[PDB]
């Protein structure tokens, strides 16, 4: 049966009470789509010190949900032929010299299957100048297409690189072909001078803290939105069609195709799916640390095969004070945005996730 508001608002009070009370989260902002009509819920405070609460317009720091963005950006960049998954990346920047690079293409970089590319940038990398150094001395532990290992530095400089040819920066390209197409008034990079009584204070150990500046920070982890966007966009991703835009559209599609398989997860761009009906246990633990930040065999599947309805999309993101979690099951239109201003545990929050989630399918 078609559930009820309070029916909804049962189940979401009904997890979210405890985990905020035992991780000890201040404010919660979740959004769930329950036969693709959104229902907000907020708890806590933006500002434990101001005594602000957590509102439907709150600001909250998507850590790596970020990188949603920077995929479907790089899938629209495709789809108008401005880049090729296959290109080399010597073609974007060419400055960057080194035999290590000649095999890797976007796909590598895009996929995070270049060789072992870090999962961060060493932060004494705090200028471009210093950024390609780094490049230009990287030790590949493996060649390319091997192993997948996760990382920042590699994603990073997809985004960067591919919004080269359009002659925008990113933050750019991604407000005027993401942002603005889809109407994310409340989605921010450079959150404006106005807007800064919107934006909580990420928590880290009683302590109020915002996201520093770094080298892609931007195309990596520096996103910033609230629940009403986070559920806009979810909703886009749930169904491209609704989208006016023929290249943001199809970029959409793209970022959710399957290019690789590591043991029952799919990676797309910045997305990362499964086989639905799925394995509460294989997205709860392939979510650790130990699994997820793990270097893996990856299996290539090129052609990519085509994004598929019956598929449990998802991304999770952190930042210091900053814990959150988007995920979404097209073929029953259902989705959840979780964002919290303190970082937890990654499984907690996914469990956390599909508690609910069960409960409405
Ligand atoms: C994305 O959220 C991403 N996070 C990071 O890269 C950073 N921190 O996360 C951990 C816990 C791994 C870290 O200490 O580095 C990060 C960037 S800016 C900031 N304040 N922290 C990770 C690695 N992927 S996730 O989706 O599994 O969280």
């Amino acid at each position: 049966a078609a559930k009820t508001e309070q029916q909804i608002a049962d189940i979401v009070n009904r997890t979210i009470t405890p985990l905020m009370q035992e991780q000890a989260i201040p404010g919660m902002a979740v959004a769930i789509i329950y036969q693709g009509k959104p229902y907000y819920f907020t708890w806590g405070k933006a500002d434990i010190a101001n005594n602000r609460p957590v509102t439907q317009q709150t600001l909250f720091e998507l850590g790596s949900v970020s990188k949603t963005f920077n995929g479907v950006l790089g899938g629209d960049a495709i789809a108008r032929g401005e880049i090729k998954l296959s290109d080399p990346v010597t073609q974007y920047w060419p400055e960057l010299t080194g035999k290590q690079w000649q095999g890797i293409s976007l796909l590598h970089l895009a996929t995070y299957t270049a060789g072992g590319l870090p999962l961060q940038v060493p932060d004494d990398v705090t200028d471009k100048a210093a950024l390609l150094r780094f490049y230009q001395n990287w030790q590949p532990q493996w060649a390319p297409g091997a192993k997948r290992l996760y990382a920042n530095s590699s994603i990073g400089l997809f985004g960067a690189l591919a919004v080269k040819p359009s002659g925008m920066s990113y933050e750019e390209a991604m407000s005027k072909r993401v942002l603005h197409p889809l109407k994310l008034a409340h989605t921010w990079i450079t959150v404006p001078q106005s807007e800064q009584k919107d934006y909580a204070w990420g928590y880290r150990e009683g302590k109020p803290v915002h996201v520093s500046p770094g080298q892609l920070d931007a195309e990596a982890y520096g996103v910033k939105s609230s629940v009403i966007d986070m559920t806009r966009w979810v909703q886009a991703n749930m169904d491209a069609s609704q989208v006016q835009e023929k290249t943001l559209q199809q970029g959409i599609e793209l970022a959710q195709s399957r290019y690789w398989r590591i043991g029952d997860m799919y990676q797309g761009l910045g997305w990362e799916m499964l086989n639905w009906p799925v394995k509460a246990d294989s997205i709860i633990s392939g979510s650790d640390s130990k699994v997820a930040l793990a270097a893996l065999p990856a299996v290539e599947v090129n052609p990519p095969a085509p994004a598929v309805k019956a598929s449990w999309v998802h991304k999770t993101g952190s930042t210091g004070g900053f814990g959150s979690y988007v995920a979404f099951v097209p073929e029953k239109n259902l989705g959840i945005v979780m964002l919290a201003n303190k970082s937890y545990p990654n499984p907690v929050r996914v469990e956390a996730a599909w508690r609910i989630l069960e409960k409405l399918q």
